[PDB]
């Protein structure tokens, strides 16, 4: 079996990570919880056993086979070089390699292939990337996909679990309290880094992390480059609105496309239906359709509200939704080292690639 | 002056309303609030003044000059015919004589001159296609509008004081009680005439409205329908996705265009900054952009994250915010009654055109 480390194994993807490995076929023989020195120390169940959770070093990576990052770009970049250098395989649920041409970017449903070629790091893609691959992915391989213009609707826990526990306070300050949300005080949302925070409780916040050069935020530009690598298609065009609501756990995501050809709506609903990942949710007469606190705990992604736009001739319309911690982070990141397993990829890289940072 | 009638005075726009017109300078000699049985007798201030709630009848509207209705398209379809035979001039709030050819469609800043033909019912357009029309007529003047594509980010209170109530509920429920969002109980949303009900706490549900046969919903479709008419331009491509989110007031949309000729983005801001009735809140820089909590209150549409597409040439991005009960409904009527006052509009229909029922 496997020595399985978790890095950031105290955040909030890092303990979905946990739940979806306690749930995995993998076989794990030891598992061990690397944090930051704030955490060191401490214990962090695994099933029923009792783990000391460890600083993250550069030499904490000795006899690990695969290890799951999801402490910031910061961690990843200055420690899964040295992982892989140590002969481990990282799965990295940070943006920071995912444009790395020696990385494959990978959602398994929809370019598994790009696995084979790994030189010891792969990266899991932006939450809000991955729902929509999984979605868009059988419509493409049928008709073709010209365009998509998304405007998302972000659950918190995204942004960490300070964000969440922010969230859950400024709401118990105006429902409790009395406060007026305007009157609220923030600190970590929308973009914990940058330097003005606002309050997400009855809010909608069209940010999600920093701006970019040109005046479309990071996120946005995220769901636009991965989209082109995991597809492998410079040419489809991309542009995304990403907004923050008060929700805390599953992204939904108002998607329209264009197809190459004419795609009748009954094929594309049973296309989707046929994807492994994907669920249809779509009975208008019964009102069914992708719900956010519905998805909360699957690992499914969910496909509804699909219509033909009103005047495009090759446009159509859905609404996708899924936990953004499972299939937007730690289940995708699971998934992947599962895929690792059986397709007998997990194994030391001989010539590193990836800059030691010290 | 003026014998002004409030028709569900006693609602979340009625109260906007009121509110309103005690900040209006409207000339009001004497104001009137009417609703149901329910509400008859019982009372509400104007600015000092106690006013008794009457019950809405047929007969109701003697002497009135001007009516404004935010009682149900129901309560419109019977009582709004009877209010012109009257004599009345009425500004009504329901979808119901929105697409009738003799009933302007209003918002002041775009088609006031529609007004002049009026026939006795000038309709209030459907909120989140009001804010929309506020940020995109200053765009179409200068460049044109070939298509809309909008992503709507609803506030409860559109669905009127129960939904409110219902939303408070639920979430109060999810963070005292350590209930579930899966397990809360609904009555009102999405919507309240619908046979099933879900809850919104921590949820963004993709039903405004009931369901058409196109499977757009009525919201989606009165987006598309109340564009074409208020622009008078049946040319214009509109679809929308019409969602309802946690938050009690203001709505928000992510509004992508394509215009007519290329609309270099610094003048499409400088247009809209020029316009009536919009603000721009744009500097990224700083991170401004529109919000819905900075919004309530406030009568003006705030435009903002305007950007050109990645990839359509005359594509353009943008996020439009109002208060969904201010010129989403309140204020956009009473900004009607006071257009019609301008215009010397405020007099007796001659020739009824509208069935008494
Ligand atoms: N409510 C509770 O009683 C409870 C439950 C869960 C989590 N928490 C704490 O709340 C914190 C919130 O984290 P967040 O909002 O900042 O983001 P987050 O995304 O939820 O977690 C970020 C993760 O990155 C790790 N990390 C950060 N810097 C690191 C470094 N230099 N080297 C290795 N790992 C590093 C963190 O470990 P560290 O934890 O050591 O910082 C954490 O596991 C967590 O870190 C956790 O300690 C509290
Ligand atoms: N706790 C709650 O669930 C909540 C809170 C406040 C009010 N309500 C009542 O529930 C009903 C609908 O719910 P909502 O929250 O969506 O209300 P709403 O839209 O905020 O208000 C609707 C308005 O229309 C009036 N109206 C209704 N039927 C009428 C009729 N047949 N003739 C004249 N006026 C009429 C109501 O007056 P009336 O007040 O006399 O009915 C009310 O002022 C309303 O009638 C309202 O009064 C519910
Ligand atoms: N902020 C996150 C998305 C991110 O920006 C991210 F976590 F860095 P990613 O690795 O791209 O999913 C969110 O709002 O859900
Ligand atoms: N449900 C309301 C919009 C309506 O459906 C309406 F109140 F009937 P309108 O008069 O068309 O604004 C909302 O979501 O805000
Ligand atoms: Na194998």
């Amino acid at each position: 079996g496997y020595t399985v480390a978790v890095v950031g194994a105290t955040g909030a993807v890092g303990a979905q990570m946990i739940k979806m490995l306690e749930e995995s076929t993998l076989p794990i023989d030891k598992i061990r919880y690397l944090a930051s020195a704030r955490s060191a120390g401490k214990s962090l169940k695994f099933k029923d056993q009792d783990i000391t959770i460890e600083e993250t070093t550069e030499t904490a990576f000795e006899g690990v086979d695969i290890a799951l990052f999801s402490a910031g770009s910061s961690t990843s970049a200055k420690y899964a070089p040295y992982a892989v250098k140590a002969g481990v395989v990282v799965v990295d649920n940070t943006s920071y390699f995912r444009q790395n041409p020696d990385v494959p970017l990978v959602v398994p449903e929809v370019n598994a292939h790009a696995l084979d070629a790994h030189n010891g790091i792969i990266a899991c893609p932006n939450c809000s990337t991955i729902q929509m691959m999984v979605a868009l992915e059988p419509v493409r391989q049928k008709w073709g996909l010209d365009r998509i213009i998304v405007s998302t609707y972000q659950a918190v826990s995204g942004a960490g679990m300070g964000a969440i526990l922010e969230t859950q306070r400024e709401l118990r300050e105006v429902l409790n309290d009395g406060v007026k949300p305007c009157d609220l005080h923030a600190e970590i949302l929308p973009s914990g880094g940058d330097k003005k925070h606002y309050p997400i409780a009855f809010n909608a916040l069209p940010q999600i992390d920093v701006f970019t050069d040109n005046d479309y935020t990071y996120e946005e530009m995220k769901m636009t480059k991965e989209t082109k690598k995991i597809m492998e298609d410079d040419s489809i065009a991309v542009s995304a609105t990403c907004v923050r609501i008060p929700v805390l756990s599953a992204h939904s995501e108002s998607v329209y496309i264009e197809t190459k050809e004419v795609a009748p709506i009954e094929e594309v609903k049973a296309a989707i239906a046929a994807f492994p990942g994907a669920v249809l949710e779509d009975d208008v007469a019964h009102q069914i359709y992708p719900q956010a606190i519905n998805a909360v705990g699957s690992r499914d992604t969910f496909v509804g509200r699909i219509r033909k736009d009103l005047d495009a001739e090759k446009g159509i319309h859905m609404w996708v939704v899924s936990d953004n911690l499972l299939k937007g982070a730690a289940w995708n990141s699971v998934q992947i080292a599962e895929t690792l397993h059986e397709r007998g990829l997990v194994r030391p890289t001989a010539e590193l690639k990836f800059e030691l940072k010290l």
